[PDB]
């Protein structure tokens, strides 16, 4: 029984992360490939397949391998069933909760971010039906960072309605420095104190519309974020645990730099850690994503710090759970005037369709394949490689609920451009050197976006400006002074372009409807259109 847990510590931390308003049980399979520049090699945060689930001393086809490793997934998944949905995850939040105040312990809920956005029933409401769910299973604490693209009035407003308490110590003004959230909160554990510090995602500005965060600074700064931890500990906290949104990579580099923090609850990355990563004195604890998965982190907390813990990778199955009413109820009124809409059919998929991977994914290259039969002209398509989406099985049926799921940004127009060839090269190996920085302090947590309609050969390893060789677009070189014409969503990648005259950009997701609905059956084979040098490249098994 995996969630049959004996009493341990003093206090109990139940942790998800990165849900990206996903109300509903889904599919979402982990990356075939997490690849490291070589002297990162073998860290969680690049662990996957086999080697993910021999590092953890995970059996192959347990519950816990099904939702950490890409291995056995058609398969798992139909054993298993689908993960999350807020029902389920709910259920499993209130499980756990009762049994550990039964026992006379501690239990905090605390959300790593992610969560408002990125879903139909987000959409649908701007974020608010995601907030009102949080308050109905009782989130105690979160922090940020796709909730920004809603922009700064209406997060303002949501927070209103937020019964949790906010936290943030990078959140400034950009003018005055001013913090506009707490940086942490103190919590009575028995005779201790446990402080729970906030970091939001710092890359906000450069990640996405300026608009939206216009007046703040969400900037990484030691030192404030250094004397933040000082005055918790001066105030009487005798243990602080980081709620993190600023990768898991960035949060290791930190645990380093940064005195003070025993524990990191990190998200933004999508990461799985079924035990915790020791770096420095700091224990770091992964939030995954997708409501696939709870942490139970126990601690056993001593004058100074935490003495021990105790972590546990709850999986959400909602064929194994038992419901949540309440919130059963409440997702069907929020959704009764949308269910024709968001779960009629629109076509069926015949292979599976996944999305996380460092490089290729079949669901990107069926975005590419829609984009280029509804706009003929388009030689390359570029995909935004966020990690966030779902998965779709062979012989399940895409719906508008999945399209949003998978290009649900409040700003999802696709554009039309052209980019000289010399552009193309630039921009791969731009985003290569950022993907593959040696140094853990400067990563960002992306992956490589997908360019459909070209191919090319990668050296994670090689100098910045040699990582991308041998380009070709159309099965022929790439040519350095022509223009290709590129369609382009989720980014900013047009601001460098010449735009197509006579084209108006629309939002992704109706390109999208309007070619599967016409073609009924897509049947999309992984063949990757990458060569990486001094790497095996891995694909799932499409099939079953
Ligand atoms: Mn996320
Ligand atoms: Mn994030």
């Amino acid at each position: 029984s995996l969630y049959d847990l004996p009493p341990y510590g003093d206090a109990t931390l139940l942790y998800f992360s990165d849900l990206h308003g996903q109300a509903f049980p889904h599919y979402f399979m982990e990356p075939p490939n997490l690849i490291a520049p070589k002297p990162l090699m073998g860290r969680p945060g690049y662990l996957t397949g086999e080697a993910i689930l021999r590092y953890y001393g995970v059996e192959r086809g347990t519950p816990l391998a099904y939702l950490l490793s890409y291995v056995d997934f058609v398969e798992l998944a139909r054993t298993f069933g689908p993960i999350g949905g807020m029902g389920a995850l709910t259920a499993l939040i209130r499980d756990q909760k009762a049994r550990v105040e039964a026992e006379g312990g501690k239990a905090l809920v605390l959300d790593g971010g992610d969560t408002w956005t990125n879903s139909g029933l987000s959409l649908l409401t701007r974020g608010e039906a995601v907030v009102r769910w949080q308050n109905l299973v009782g989130v105690d604490h979160m922090v940020s960072h796709w909730e920004w693209t809603l922009g700064r009035e209406r997060v303002e407003e949501l927070l209103g309605l937020f019964r949790g308490e906010f936290l943030s110590y990078n959140i400034v003004d950009d003018l005055f420095g001013d913090p506009l959230f707490p940086a942490y909160r103190i919590h009575r554990v028995g005779p201790y104190a446990l402080a729970v510090v906030g970091a939001s995602y710092p890359y906000v500005k450069v990640s996405h519309p300026e608009s939206f965060t216009e007046g703040l600074s969400f900037a990484l700064d030691e030192r404030r974020l250094q004397e933040a931890v000082d005055k918790a500990r001066a105030e009487g906290a005798n243990a602080v645990v980081l709620l993190s949104h600023n990768g898991m990579q960035l949060d290791a580099a930190l645990a380093e730099r940064i005195r003070g923090i025993d524990l990191i609850l990190s998200g933004h990355t999508h990461d799985l850690t079924p035990r915790p990563w020791r770096v420095g004195k700091t224990w770091i604890v992964a939030g995954s994503a997708a409501g696939k998965a709870l942490m139970r982190v126990d601690l056993k907390l001593w004058k100074g710090g935490i003495a021990n813990l105790r972590v546990r990778v709850l999986p959400v199955l909602a064929e194994h759970l038992p419901k949540a009413e309440d919130v059963e109820a409440f997702l069907k009124a929020q959704l009764a005037p949308h269910q024709d809409h968001l779960f009629t059919p629109l076509a069926v998929s015949e292979t599976l369709l996944y999305k996380r991977d460092t490089l290729y994914s079949t669901w990107d290259q069926l975005v590419g394949e829609a984009v280029k039969a509804i706009y003929p002209e388009v030689e390359v398509v570029f995909s935004p490689a966020v990690r966030w989406g779902t998965t779709i099985l062979p012989g399940q049926a895409i719906t508008w609920d999945h399209l949003y799921a998978y290009t649900g940004f409040t700003y999802p127009e696709l554009y039309l451009f052209y980019l000289r060839g010399a552009q193309i090269k630039a921009v791969l190996e731009d985003i290569a050197s950022n993907v593959f920085t040696s140094d853990p302090f400067y990563q960002q947590g992306g992956d490589v976006s997908r360019v459909f309609g070209l191919r090319y050969v990668l050296d994670p390893d090689a100098p910045t400006g040699e990582r991308v060789r041998e380009v070709e677009v159309g099965g022929r070189p790439l040519d350095p002074n022509r223009r290709y014409l590129a369609a382009a969503y989720g980014g900013r990648l047009q601001r460098v372009g010449e735009a197509k005259p006579g084209y108006e950009p629309r939002p992704i997701y109706e390109v999208l409807a309007e070619y599967l609905r016409s073609v009924g059956r897509v049947r999309v084979r992984p063949e990757p259109n990458v060569k990486v040098i001094g790497r095996n490249y891995r694909l799932p098994e499409v099939t079953g």
